[PDB]
This record gives structure tokens, sequence and C-alpha cells, in this order.
């Protein structure tokens, strides 16, 4: 019966083990999911949004993170409008793994893909190895906004799908 305006593919990129599979289940569900295991292909949800009274379809499709799964990963690329690419707050390695993310991107999807970064687990502050500002800047030089997250909380995760949404609506609106 429920109807929308708008139907846009996401993806949900990132290391493995950065909590993609948890974002998603946030999102759809409200809740946190803790006996995740590595995703062994790709997963599915969706939902429909209110933005501003348009309601948006969100397609999204949940990626391993596994380098052996890489050639899988990166066939998603294109059709994708919105992508959230997630790191953990408390492994510096997924942060380091960003800048091959962003070329994996540049080069398979369209050039007008909004990527939202996700710096996950916040929660787990005590055990952080990356900071906001640091983060922050690389954001910032890379034309990405940037929240911290938390799957486990909620903090920011509906914030992060909607703001990909509303950012797309505003490309098909105005600009480039
Ligand atoms: N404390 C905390 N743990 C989290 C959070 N998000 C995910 N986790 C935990 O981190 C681990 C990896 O989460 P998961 O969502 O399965 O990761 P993934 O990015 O989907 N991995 P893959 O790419 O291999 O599928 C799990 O033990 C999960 O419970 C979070 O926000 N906070
Ligand atoms: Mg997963």
């Amino acid at each position: 019966s429920e109807t929308y305006d708008f139907l846009f593919k996401f993806l949900v990129i990132g290391n493995a083990g950065t909590g993609k599979s948890c974002l998603l289940h946030q999102f759809i569900e409200k809740k946190f999911k803790d006996d995740s295991n590595h995703t062994i292909g790709v997963e599915f949800g969706s939902k429909i949004i209110n933005v501003g009274g348009k309601y948006v379809k969100l397609q999204i499709w949940d990626t391993a993170g596994q380098e052996r799964f890489r050639s899988v990963t990166r066939s998603y690329y294109r059709g994708a409008a919105g992508a959230l690419l997630v790191y953990d707050i408390t492994s510096r390695e997924t942060y380091n793994a960003l800048t091959n993310w962003l070329t994996d991107a540049r080069m398979l999807a369209s050039q007008n893909i909004v990527i939202i970064l996700c710096g996950n687990k916040k929660d787990l502050d005590a055990d952080r190895e990356v900071t906001f500002l640091e983060a922050s800047r690389f954001a910032q030089e890379n034309e990405l906004m940037f929240l911290e997250t938390s799957a486990l909380t909620g903090e920011n995760v509906e914030e992060a799908f909607v703001q990909c949404a509303r950012k797309i609506l505003n490309k098909i609106e105005s600009g480039e």
C-alpha cells in the first residue's frame, strides 16, 4: 500500500569488521544485532523515509568488506546513487584503507554518486585510534560529509542515511 516518490540505490562499503551490516540493521530495525558475522556475498535492506514530505525508498546493498570479495563488491558501484563509506574508529587500518575505497568509487561509480563518511563504533571511544579532528580534515580534503556513528546505540545512523538521500535530492533539483 505504501508508496514513494523516489527510488535510490545505496551501498554500504568499507573494510571488513567495520560494522556495515550492523549499521543497516540499526537503520531498518532500530536495534543492535550482537551475533553479526562476516557478510559472505551481499545483503539487502530497504526503507521508505520522509524527506520534506517527499517519500524516498532506499534500496540498500550491504557489501562484503573482506578482500577476497573485492571484485564482487566492485560490481555494485554501477547504478548506485549513494554510498555510506564506513571505517571503525578503533582500527586505524580501516581508516587507512579509505583512500583505496574512494579510488574504487572514482573509477567505477557515477561521478555524481554521493558518499557519506561514517566513523563507526563511537560507543567504543575508550579504544579510539582515529581522532574526530583528523578524520574531519580527511573528509574535508576529499569533499565528503563526515559523521561518527554507533550501530550499537543508534547515534547518527538515521542521520547518515537521510543526509545521503537529501544530498541526492538536492542534486536532482539544482546544479551540477
Ligand atoms: N561496540 C560496537 N560494536 C559494533 C558496532 N558495529 C558493529 N560492531 C561489531 O563489530 C563486528 C563487525 O560488525 P559487522 O556489522 O558484522 O561488520 P561488517 O562491516 O558488516 N563486516 P563484513 O564486511 O565482513 O561483512 C561485530 O562483532 C559487531 O557486533 C558499533 O557501533 N559498536
Ligand atoms: Mg557485513
